């Protein structure tokens, strides 16, 4: 993809879904995705 970034399209506190299929920008205090409802997890690469 364009714009080679080592970081994602998100900051330190705010996170994105553990899976790259979604990658939803979650609120912050989200123990589950805002789109999926999947639990805040580490996730593989
Ligand atoms: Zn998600």
């Amino acid at each position: 993809g364009s714009m080679s970034t080592k970081n994602f399209r998100v900051s330190d506190g705010d996170w994105i879904c553990p899976d790259k299929k979604c990658g939803n920008v979650n609120f912050a205090r989200r123990t589950s995705c805002d789109r999926c409802g999947r639990e805040k997890t580490t996730g593989p690469i």
